[PDB]
């Protein structure tokens, strides 16, 4: 079968808080764009065309909906205003781990800076936040652990028609 | 829950009138765009890529509907024609203050110049005014006080079927 | 209340005809665009950013529907073909004058050249004329007088079912 | 009342056929664009801005539908392939002449070269021919004579239900 | 009456096969674009503007639907991969020949190279092939002969309700 | 008959795995773009225009839908991150082979690098993967063999209303 887009999520945390705080998940996800590209030029000589390949250039973006009572966005704003490194995780919820690493998910690890921070409030729409990152180097592949509270959704349960007595 | 866009408003006042006049709210708000960005360039050396970050560049805008009998817009036009500094406030109506600063809202403070002032009257639409600012330095985060008259809306009340006797 | 777009009109007259002819209103108005802007560049030094502002640049335009039996458009075309100065007024019909200037309206005064003159006739649409101006200097604010004939519209009156006897 | 776009037509003839052939009208007109513009630059000095106005630049275009059995288009093609001058007339059918020049129409006279000649045949649409001219100098205003056959349309007349006997 | 676009077709053949093969018509035609243009620049001198005209630049294109079992497209691909000259004909089916050249059509003759060859297969649409040519010199006007099989369409005929007995 | 777009498929395999692994078909195909072009410039001399043609430039692309449990995409990503050559085949399912090459299909063979690798997950759409290649030299024409499992589709078969007894 096909793989849905819902199963891919993102995590963040600041570099200097690696000892005090663990990873934290954004409140509301909408979408994100992860795309890498390379530059290919051709040099012509009398023996034939030769191709030299350039360095990897990353294009990263994220979109979310601002929640009320949220403190984490202020952390990202302060990290942008002070040029601090941000850790990014991209985790898949469909591919689980085998043998030695059961109950682990397939993930990639990046470190980069924040380069853009914009939001436009309208008169009839909810706030949307766009963040664009600049990544230092090639991302690495590995397996990561996702907690139970960060993977499951919350919905109401069945209740009877009897009083809710104090 | 989510945060609506109606909870964000703007205030203006001219720098040279800081002693005589307090802050004033524009009549009709439609939307505005607040976005900050940075430019990242890569320099290549034989040891690896190095990233240098540049100064912060701001992108600010405002949109409104002109009211009849309004004097404030003339003040902005005069300030634009004479290159005077304008103070800008962005206040949230959802995040209230704690302990020492109860009944205060989370706000951000700017100072900048006016750079654009345009309006296009049609034959069947109301006048709309678009203003663009140029900000000198990084905005500061703090708590601000909003008066009761500037936060509440006005609507008609219940009336009986009796006369309005003089 | 909101200000409608129908309350803003324009007047024209050529500079060399200031003694013989008074101001005249062009026949059919559709819309116009009045927008002023400035250029803000930043110079970087070791002590901090410095802001320098340049001269004001104007963006003016007009749109109309050509009337039959109209001579005034020929005057504008001849003024364009000979580089003559054209006076432009922008008058508001909603803001009336006080005390000494009762029955006067708020207006602005410009002098500029004609730089564009285009029209495209179709097979099922009426002719539309687009004019663009190049303004010499900053417009001045003042109060202007508008005649009764140029401010009111004309509609048919009630008639009986009796003949129109010669 | 307003002026419709139908009342404006165009005429052509080649310069070297001034004595042998009179003016000829295109078969099917759809639309055309006549627009003139000027370039305005500003030079800054210590005494104030100075404006120098440039030469007039013309923008001309025509659109038509190719008719079957038409020879005139080949004349335009040969004139384009050999760089010959083409005379263009733009005549209004609503403004008639007075006293000395009764039964004459208001017209403008141009001479220019042909610079573009394109057509794109589809599988379900009729052929359309697009021509773009380049005009040598300023057009002149005058009155021109239009023949009766070139101004009136042709429609069927009433016929009885009797035979059409040879 | 008007001229439809279905009456214009194209023919091809390779230059080196002028003795062994005659002209061949492409299987399915959709549309094509034939447009010629010139560049006009103005040089200013103290006596007046002077206009100089440059060489003719051609813009040619073709669109078709690939047929199954077709060998001709491979010939065009081979000619493109080896830089061979291609002959192009554009023939009208509405203008027939007179006196000496009865049963001949009005045509135009070109010789050029192939410069583009692209096709994009989708999941629910038929294949479409787009070819662009680069023409060496001015096309020549003349009369050409079209065979009976290349001008008529094929449709089913009437059949009775009796068997198709062997 | 017309040729549908479903009859064209692609195959991949890495150059360094030519001995251990055979060709493999990627799971879900949507579309792809194969386009080749050349650059034609004209040099002017006193004897006439001369045409010079440059090297062939390729434009290749692919689009697909990511499947769950798929390992092959990781191979392409690793080949991109390490600059390895990738073999590409384009096979037609409508043109079968003759005499000595019965049950073979018409195909083309390319070798190139991976230059782009992007994917954007949404909240209500399936993942789509876009890949762009950079080809070294001109593709070669030949006949290739396609296995039975890679050419046929799979659908359910008829079942009775009796149980599925163990």
């Amino acid at each position: 079968e096909a793989k849905k887009g819902i199963d891919v999520i993102l995590l963040y945390r600041v570099l200097k808080n690696e000892a005090k705080e663990a990873a934290w998940k954004m409140a509301f996800q909408t979408e994100h764009s992860n795309g890498k590209s390379r530059d290919a030029d051709s040099t012509a000589t009398k023996d034939g065309p030769i191709q030299n390949m350039a360095a990897i250039e990353y294009d990263f973006s994220a979109t979310s909906i601002v929640a009320v009572g949220d403190k984490h966005i202020d952390e990202l704003d302060d990290a942008f205003d002070n040029s601090e490194l941000v850790e990014i995780w991209e985790i898949d919820k469909a591919e689980k781990g085998t043998d030695k690493d059961v109950d682990k998910y397939k993930a990639t690890y990046f470190q980069g800076y924040v380069s853009s921070f914009s939001k436009t409030p309208n008169s009839e729409d909810a706030l949307e936040l766009e963040i664009e990152f600049a990544i230092n180097g090639i991302g690495q592949k590995g397996y990561a652990t996702l907690t139970t509270d960060q993977a499951e959704v919350v919905s109401y349960v069945f209740k009877d028609t009897v009083k809710v007595e104090e």
